[PDB]
DNA sequence: GGCTGCTTCAGTATTTATACTCTCAGTAATAGTGCTGAGCTCTTTA
């Protein structure tokens, strides 16, 4: 899917400004990413 | 620049497998609750 580095990247990224409101959406984009195919996992998708 | 053929779609005729950890929360059942009366307790003296 996407690499976790940007991931960590992005987020750290995003504990710095919460240090100051919204956080960026690549972050976010990636996370229904994630969701969506973990649905597709065996136990479930069934 | 208005102009005809393809086109794509749209309308007919039972019974679903694997958290965890608090941690709280406020609730609904539930025993604590105290009456009413009353029924027996009891004695009285006429």
């Amino acid at each position: 899917y996407v690499n976790n580095k940007e991931l960590l990247q992005a987020i750290i990224d995003w504990k710095t400004e919460l240090a100051n409101v919204r956080q960026n959406d690549t972050i976010g984009l990636a996370i229904m990413l994630i969701a969506e195919g973990l649905s597709k996992r065996f136990n479930f998708s069934g």
